[PDB]
């Protein structure tokens, strides 16, 4: 099963990077967004206190997600 | 479109870890205790007690830990 667990950490890491590059290219504004999601989802307000820095959570936070200021970020 | 491809392939790459962890006998609740100080995800991940696949993998990849074999 190892080899399965690695693989899909590898995709994981592409998609973040897809992800980071489509929302950026679209404008997306992290901390307006997240304002918005924040009380919705362990996810939104963990990416929250990351200040949207941290693209993994963002993604969680979007993935668990009409909500203001979230424009670009899907 | 390409946020919402981004998002798709999330959704498939989240479903299969959560089969193959599975698979390998993954121990959530111990790998996260043993990573919590270490990063923002893994934090989050612990305080869901690993029931959260997207913050578990998110922790996985942002992270020598106790209880962690199968899980990365």
């Amino acid at each position: 099963a190892q080899p399965a667990v690695k693989h899909a950490l590898g995709q994981f890491n592409q998609v973040v990077t897809m992800f980071e590059k489509a929302t950026a290219a679209a404008s997306c504004n992290w901390i307006t967004c997240l304002e918005s999601l924040a009380a919705s989802s362990a996810a939104c307000a963990a990416a929250l206190g990351e200040l949207g820095l941290d693209i993994p959570l963002d993604l969680a936070c979007i993935a668990s997600a009409s909500a203001q200021g979230c424009e670009g970020c899907f």
